């Protein structure tokens, strides 16, 4: 009567990473190419392959149960809706470790920027007018907008705007168009959100199972099994944060699980205190 | 000291290449330097702006560019979205292109009955072109709900999001893939060349006029052909009828057609007893 | 079936060139990707996108009306069938100017070959055992076979056979595997064949229309409009071969005419040796 | 002085997975482009990159020593050969954990199938006529065949046959062409077979070394080092949930090696018994 | 014994050279990374070599003809004149391809009124000889920094005040904080011949090939033009197109006449617009595949 | 002021060098064809230069460290010693990548050994390394210096033989030649400009080197767990001279014991087979991501 409906961006780098995570969590399915409803083989789950821009909208209107989407698109649509008294409520279940990107202010290379107040009175081009307003209201700076749905980087050289606010990762497009990033106003990752309202306890249990699995996939990526050699224990313990007590062994030899990746800096700190520092990977876990 | 003529063309898409091709066939020289979105003409006082197609009517309507290449569908949808918010919406149409053809069509599920528009009365319809859909349904006097999606419209029926859809179509591939059939053409679009409203410096006026006359000539050369054939003298008046064109045939008949010869026309000519039908191309012309 | 059914190889260089020719002849259709029956929008025609290997078989069993296929696959299947008294009759409508390739005998680079008789008693690997037999029987030379359905070029170095008979265009694979082409046994192009038996006169008329159009597409590719500059006219006429040249008005000068073949440099040079202001214009479309 | 000759499919899914396994077993070699005989650098082994369809043929004619091939192609060729009294004997050394796929009967979507008997008298298209016959004889149902070398999915919509028997995984091709899978007739994996007859004891020892290593490569894929905390209550139950060879070692803490992959379901079972800090470490290489 | 022709093995210059030999009716197929290539239908061998070695090979008589950038030719001529090595050759024809330009570039945030602003600055280049030729001609002293590539590194790295590189996009310059400020050499590809005497057969062959290349160029440039003009305007139209043969004229009533003729250049729009202005009509331009005066 | 490192701009050698700096915790992103690259998290500049210029730059002190083929380093050292130019530098570490070999090749159709080259003309892009080789074999030859497409020379009648870089024989077979003699086997190397550093910059190079050592040691090393008879333990220890002292745990019973330890090399199958032969069982090898 009702399977769990999950909205994923149809095509994009964000799509593969979302499909990959559902599969790493033991959700089996095949995309029957260009068909946009995908039925899970082994679980009572439907995938809807939609434009990312529509996903907050769908989640907010209860029309799907779960949704994978950029924090940037989500917050922009929430604000566009709050501006029209449209329902804008949802529950955030988990932040992904992917889809990273940032909304940044950019100006022409040949231009001085001491801070946000240097934009007071200038026109700014953006595809994220709401997130730009939120930032400039917070900095108390007045500006004009120039709304373009893309090719934002055109606007300054084209005499359309004094500056822009765009998504950025590399800065290739910026250099190409005579611009430099000068201010991060929003840092986004993908996020997994849930429609508002009540859930059948079966469907509740399913989402809980899925989430616990996602937690495990992340914890295995991050965590590491560390073995080292003597008798300077408590300081070493502090230098390697983790959940459980380290087991201390025979000839001292310490075995334990880090919660974070071991960095070179940390390894170097340990030699400065320790010897035979090993880090083994962890394929799978559940605390 | 003066602002160059600024022309907006879609940055990336089918429509982009065909527009760049035509400016070059009209003797406008320019080279695209990668992801740079302002392009300066080498030999003419012209700038190109490589923007999203959806923003072009917007730009033209706000006078911020001079000329714009855009789908008749995007243009009419944005004119209506704007008239609904008392925003500018005025522009002048210079010329319809012989490219960018496509149609907005209503589609429903394959195994479902459609006698005519009235069968949609009260159904919810998903579309990226809410205004053009409204225009059509008001003309047919049928009431319906909308469901706005920014893309992947074809998802909506199978997903239980809407009873039907209104999408761009050519082949039907996406429709068949998603369990739908086109049942009703509501808008037929080609690309068009529009001009911002208001006054033009007579230099810039003269330039647009030169460009238009050249565009006419590049189209006339595509359409026109030099034809040479042998016929029975008796069949002359009939042959004349079969080949519409501007000038009289010379004497063996030599002449220039205004339309492309189809096979069917050539077969008609052999039937009149004409022989050695040649069609030579015309690279360039000006009546 | 009441629509004309045409078999085309599904995917391959041969596929594009076949679709292209049907479209140049005014047959409109869209491949709805991975769907293997394609219905024409504007003509009573179905396309079946099948393996090339099955097309002679389908044409011979009347199950399709027309078929585009390599002359090599066609003749091999005809012979495999004649060997099992299976129906192997069909009608060839036209040879294509595409799908060119050749079955060639290849041996190891460091090996001597004075002619076919140097293969007498040797084992030969091929995916075309029938065409190989036809060749060797014609040369009266006895040999063993080693049948492999591909990667034929492996056989000598692998000690499977003394030589091979493979399709060739470049010879990349041959050099890579230590071999040289030494003898062309079969030259193939694609060909358009028709099932045997009777046709409804409507369906007959349709195939005839299509063929006349294909003839015109080819004739326009080959032909050229030539204009040049009084004695030696009859000789010039001979040098440029299907109509009288119209004799120019402007003595010192003159000539306008249509060649049936491409003008080659050699021919142009011959003309200067006799002529001046030699022009060649293309012909987009024609019907003699 | 003849090296051990191993046949692997030249190009396909099955190729990479076979090359990968030879390398994981310490056979070094480099593919030099379109070259089809590949010599091992460090072992007395040649690889032959041939069409998969020819591999059972080669193994059965003793012309190669070992062969990697789909169980489906192998059984079809054994039967096609037994039907022509050609040599069809070989020895199966080991079944691979890759190349999974299944031959399935498919019919048109909007058509009823209660079971095999619904096919009695229908024509069926397939590239695997023998495996289809084997299945239908077992179910005692009579049918016609329509042999196609590929694009089988065309046949029903094209009016060439009532149903088909094709390889299937997702169903994409089937949906695209108006068909539904309704009956699995053969489940295949890749398999490693040996030519029949005697082996020199050196070459025997080498195949045995290779097999023992393959066993170890598989055992390392399957096996995992698991570390967890549990109540001493529910220990015997935990033992049952993690099958392996050795007893688990046990301050708190259980260390052991599983013989199977831990699934999420099993990990969830363990948390339910009240176990905590469940780790699974990979094993690159092993030998019991 | 055959005609030996050197062409750059791989590069934009390679395709355009192979294309031209084929358009001239020389048949051959490249079998991958095979570098000595025989023509099927003509007594001609192709050598696929590095562009930098081609002037060298032609100058040492080891090949007969060579396709190469004017820039690498002049750089090697000078490198050789500096070592009293043979630097003599004959130039047969300038190509209408292989365009590129050696330019001086300096840091964006720096003042440059002209070449004299380089006096005493260090300059990086892959073309040390052409750089010297330029600086001698402007009478300016400078230091060099020779690098075989990645020239654009030098200024940002504090290796050099300026650079002289091949320049095309501008992207690399902007990326590295530089601006082109001065063109020192504009190159096209050229076809050169080894020095010495030729067997008259081999002479005749090169002459045939050259005449064919002339024809391929003349067909690119030329157009068959058909128009209507007032008979009074004909002589004037003739004057406006010095690129023309004498037109064949036919009457149509007697006001206008129909003119058919071959231009030597393409008609620009501007010229076509000039013709409408004289009161000509129905100006058509047909392409020409192949031709020979 | 900051540490300047030269790496080949584009080539297989480039990726492997960038990869190693990142595996050593140096953060940076290449913004297209920008050639001076600043590290985000360390006082380190990267220069993306042509490989041929790297020895030159290191030798002229203009950069601090340089990643480069042993072959181009030795060729430029010799080109320079021939012009009394400074050719001094310090070698920090040999890489386990950038393998390739300069080989002599002649026409397929007689070569008994190097003396068969006496008096023949030879084409190469490495004229110095060719001279070094021929001097070492005491053989005289003519040269033909070309910057590339060396394999042309014999078929073209320019030269009797060639000396080229080789990996596959493809180009050789294509052009009617056979490799007959390896004259130089190269790997990439990490070299340092000559002179004094400043103890900050000294400390940094030392940190980087120790990290590179650790990345290599983790590639090579393995955590091995096995069962053996207690009697066989000392013998097993001997068989793995690559080992730490094993932690040994008794089972259940006292017959077999369980041994956990770290090899310095990977275990070959052959070694694992040797261990089963001593009557060890349940030989497991786990990977090691990182170590020190
Ligand atoms: N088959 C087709 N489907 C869609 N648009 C088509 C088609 N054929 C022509 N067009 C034309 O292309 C125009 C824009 O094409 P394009 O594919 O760039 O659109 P888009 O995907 O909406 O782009 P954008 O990134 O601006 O949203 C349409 O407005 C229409 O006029
Ligand atoms: N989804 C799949 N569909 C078909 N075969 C599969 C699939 N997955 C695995 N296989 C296996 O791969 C084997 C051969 O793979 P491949 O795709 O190269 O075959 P092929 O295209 O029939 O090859 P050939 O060129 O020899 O005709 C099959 O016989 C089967 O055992
Ligand atoms: O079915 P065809 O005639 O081949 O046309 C393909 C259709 O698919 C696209 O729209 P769609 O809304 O499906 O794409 P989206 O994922 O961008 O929303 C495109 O705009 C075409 O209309
Ligand atoms: O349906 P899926 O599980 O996605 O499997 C893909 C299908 O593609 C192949 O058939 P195809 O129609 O391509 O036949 P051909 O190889 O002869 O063209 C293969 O036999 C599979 O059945
Ligand atoms: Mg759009
Ligand atoms: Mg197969």
């Amino acid at each position: 009567t009702q399977r769990l409906r999950i909205a994923i961006q149809k095509k994009g780098r964000l799509s593969q990473e979302c499909q990959e995570l559902l599969k790493k969590c033991g959700v089996k399915f095949n995309i029957m190419g260009e068909r946009l409803v995908v039925h899970s083989l082994n679980m009572p789950i439907d995938l809807l392959l939609v434009r990312d821009d529509d996903i907050p909208g769908l989640i907010m209107d209860g029309v799907v149960d779960l949704g994978f989407v950029g924090e940037n698109v989500l917050e922009e649509t929430r604000l566009d809706r709050l501006a029209l008294n449209q329902r804008n409520e949802f529950t955030t279940l988990r932040r992904m470790d992917f889809g990273g990107c940032r909304l940044s202010i950019a100006i022409e290379k040949d231009a001085e920027y001491r801070g946000p107040q240097d934009l007071n009175g200038k026109r700014i081009a953006t595809t994220y007018p709401q997130l730009l307003k939120a930032y400039m209201d917070r900095q108390g700076v007045d500006f004009s907008t120039c709304m373009l749905t893309g090719s934002v980087e055109v606007a300054p050289r084209a005499g359309l705007a004094d500056a822009i606010a765009d998504l950025v990762s590399t800065g290739a497009t910026l250099e190409a168009n005579g611009l430099k990033e000068v201010e991060v106003i929003f840092e986004s990752k993908a996020t997994l959100i849930q429609r508002p309202g009540a859930f059948a306890a079966d469907k509740a249990a399913l989402i809980d199972k899925l989430l616990t699995r996602m937690h495990g996939v992340q914890q295995a990526k991050e965590s590491k099994y560390i073995m080292l050699h003597v008798e300077k224990l408590a300081q070493i313990k502090t230098l390697l944060p983790g959940a459980e007590d380290p087991t201390v062994l025979p000839l001292v030899a310490v075995h334990m699980v880090s919660s974070e990746n071991l960095f070179w800096e940390t390894m170097e700190q340990l030699k400065a205190l320790a010897s035979s520092i090993l880090v083994l990977p962890i394929e799978k876990m559940m605390e």
